[PDB]
């Protein structure tokens, strides 16, 4: 029952400071404003200790699969091949992509009936919140 609340469908519906955010992790003009118009779909579920986090979208599709604290390969949006790994802290799922000497790290909270996100790459913080499809 560790993600119970986190399952489901999910659509994005507001977007802050994600062209700065995608500047900051280094992803290129084209790049960033194809994504960046981007309206994806997270389908988060879970099956044993296994969780699965789908993203759908007009530019790219993702998916990664992971045990919390059990580092991965990830391939991002953007193509970039990170090392990863995602935890539970206080009920929030936190995300670190490793890369060329390079971190990020994506917090996923719920927050009434949302799931926001929080993107930081050094300074910079993008906030995207998704509603139940
Ligand atoms: C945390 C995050 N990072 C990036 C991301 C995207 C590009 C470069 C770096 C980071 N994208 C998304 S959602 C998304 C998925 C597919 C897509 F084609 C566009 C956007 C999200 C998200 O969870 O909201």
């Amino acid at each position: 029952h560790m993600c119970d609340a986190f399952v489901g469908t999910w659509k994005l519906v507001s977007s802050e400071n994600f062209d700065d955010y995608m500047k900051e992790v280094g992803v290129g003009f084209a790049t960033r404003k194809v994504a960046g118009m981007a309206k994806p779909n997270m389908i988060i579920s879970v099956n044993g200790d296994v969780i699965t986090i789908k993203s759908e979208s007009t530019f790219k599709n993702t998916e990664i699969s992971f045990i919390l604290g059990q580092e991965f390969d990830e391939v991002t949006a953007d193509d970039r091949k990170v090392k990863s790994t995602i935890t539970l802290d206080g009920g929030v799922l936190v995300h670190v992509q490793k890369w060329d000497g390079k971190s990020t790290t994506i917090k996923r909270k719920r927050e009434d009936d949302k799931l926001v996100v929080e993107c930081v790459m050094k300074g910079v913080t993008s906030t995207r919140v998704y509603e139940r499809a």
